[PDB]
């Protein structure tokens, strides 16, 4: 069963902003957000779309292992950290867009098709670009629907190797300290309205697990930092985090 928990929108409002958090309680199987609605709209993942696509290049061995250094190509991108080497860890780390790119082209339609049907992951459409439909295609995803997909990843229930599987959990590490572990991915999505921010993941405790999505509204990319900083507020008022 499901709570709806408007309160939270104070954070949201605080900042003039509005979007969902929608948090999972895996131990004791409750869901909690303060939209309902907007929890169960589904949006254009955008980047991260980087989980499944990583899970399928190492399953298919197009990614031998997070070492593997995928070579810049030379042409200067506007964002700085894009212009230089990076492996899965980095790749992930900064979104770089383009090392992905590759990665689907790679995997190709059918094969990606496949594998994100077997994901049961979003509308399962990829129709468009093979190596663009995550950030302009026909690919969509809800908040609940993303924590679907991590609970399977978390408990390596997905269709693909359980090495790929952890290989892909260690680069989705953000934080970590004393009181907790982090695994997450963000996204931002422009290409299509309404632009977005993501934040995806789970919050690993001594003894359970607080999977978390949320989504906002992003007309400028100076609210990006709002993605964390709700959501850790929300985490903060449910006694998730000190
Ligand atoms: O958050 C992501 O997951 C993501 C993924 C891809 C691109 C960006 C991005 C793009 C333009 C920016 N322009 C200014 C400042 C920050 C920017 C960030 C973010
Ligand atoms: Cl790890």
């Amino acid at each position: 069963e499901w709570q709806e928990n408007k309160s939270w929108n104070a954070h949201f409002t605080e900042h003039k902003s509005q979007g969902v958090v929608v948090l999972w309680n895996e131990n004791k199987q409750q869901g909690f957000t303060n939209n309902l609605k907007r929890a169960n709209q589904a949006f254009l993942p955008a980047s991260t779309f980087k989980i499944p696509n990583s899970l399928i290049a190492l399953d298919l061995g197009v990614v031998k292992d997070e070492h593997q250094v995928f070579k810049w190509d030379g042409q200067t991108r506007d964002i700085a950290t894009w212009n230089r080497d990076h492996n899965l860890i980095t790749a992930m780390k900064y979104s770089v867009v383009p090392v992905y790119q590759e990665f689907a082209r790679q995997i190709g339609e059918a094969r990606m098709s496949k594998m994100l049907h077997a994901f049961d992951y979003g509308n399962e459409d990829i129709s468009g670009n093979v190596d663009s439909f995550w950030l302009d295609g026909g690919i969509r995803i809800s908040a609940t629907e993303q924590i679907s997909f991590l609970r399977k990843l978390y408990h390596n229930k997905l269709h693909v190797s359980e090495r790929s599987q952890r290989i892909v959990k260690q680069a989705m590490l953000t934080e970590a300290n004393g009181d907790y572990i982090i695994r997450a991915k963000t996204g931002y999505s422009t290409r299509i309205e309404p632009k977005i921010g993501w934040w995806v993941g789970w919050v690993e405790l001594d003894d359970n697990v607080w999977f978390f999505a949320m989504n906002m509204d992003m007309p400028t990319s100076d609210g990006l930092g709002l993605r964390q900083a709700i959501t850790k507020e929300v985490l903060k008022q449910e006694k998730i985090i000190p």
